[PDB]
């Protein structure tokens, strides 16, 4: 069951190392961009293909998400989101790159790994993580979807405003 | 069974992008060396204490085995390995970082994971890793070893193993 080990190693390995940084990082960011005109959601989001499709680029995969910068010190990029060819979304977006490893399993012969088990394990690597995440020490969205009426930057505005809706609720 | 996965990812998100590059750059290498004058090791050496302990240095760490040389994205060390005081092997020698994943967890409240745990991941690791090795398109040794020995020794003899299998077939 590979899921459990990838999940825990790119948490351990990856997401506690940045993560705690991280809403300063944004917050320190944040001003200016209010200045010159929107704010950037204070948590980072990952895109969990379970296809485990990810392109080399994002930008140009789904046209309404733009790159708009480099978020400074680890490498992170803060994209736009679009509606109508107007912002309307701004965050620190990424791609869970451990679907990577399933999706090259699937096409190594000696792995004996098929599409079948490929969906099986991105689902279950999505589920162990977000466990992971949910006893660990807020900044960080999972966001799971199966390419079919389906637009990325929609699900991904969605989310965007409910975070927006909880902070100034709770 | 977290050791199935990192074993895997280990594989094929880094093992099997270096290792078909690797006795090449190592061929190229060793012109030199030659005359210069030794060999290298055609074999990446892949340290696995089962202790889960990877020094930010190996160096330091044992005596007996002296940084070199860097060899020419992926960044690989060559080590000379001593017997008193003098050069007696030379090869790429590196540590199995998923180990440090192990580590970390076991150090990780929420994870609820014990040494107990973590000892029987790391064989695991190791197991099924060398399977995955048995089945894959040669240049690559295991070597785990479970501090109680002389690491440069434990190095030295696969080492010499090595030139045998060689020479002979
Ligand atoms: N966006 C992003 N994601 C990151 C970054 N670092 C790690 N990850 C994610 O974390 C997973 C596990 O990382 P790991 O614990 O360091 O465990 C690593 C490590 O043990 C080994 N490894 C990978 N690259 C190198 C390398 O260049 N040198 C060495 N010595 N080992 C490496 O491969 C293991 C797992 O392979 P991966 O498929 O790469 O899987 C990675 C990858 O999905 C990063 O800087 N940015």
């Amino acid at each position: 069951n590979v899921a459990h080990g990838l999940a825990w190693s790119y948490y351990i390995g990856y997401l506690r190392l940045i993560l705690p940084e991280l809403q300063a990082r944004i917050r320190t960011y944040n001003q200016h961009y209010n200045n010159l005109r929107g704010a950037v959601s204070q948590r980072l989001y990952i895109l969990l293909p379970l296809d485990c499709g990810v392109p080399d680029n994002l930008s140009m995969a789904d046209p309404n998400i733009r790159f708009l910068d480099k978020l400074p010190q680890y490498s992170n990029s803060i994209y736009e989101l679009l509606e109508n060819g107007q912002r309307a979304g701004t965050c620190v977006l990424e791609y869970a790159t451990p679907l990577q490893t399933l999706f090259a399993m699937s096409q190594y012969s000696q792995a004996g790994f098929s599409r079948e088990d490929r969906l099986e394990q991105a689902k279950l690597f999505c589920r162990t993580l977000e466990d992971i995440l949910a006893d660990a020490p807020n900044n960080c969205r999972l966001i799971a979807y199966q390419e079919p009426s389906f637009s990325l930057s929609q699900e991904v505005l969605r989310h965007l405003r409910q975070e927006e809706k909880e902070e100034v609720t709770v």
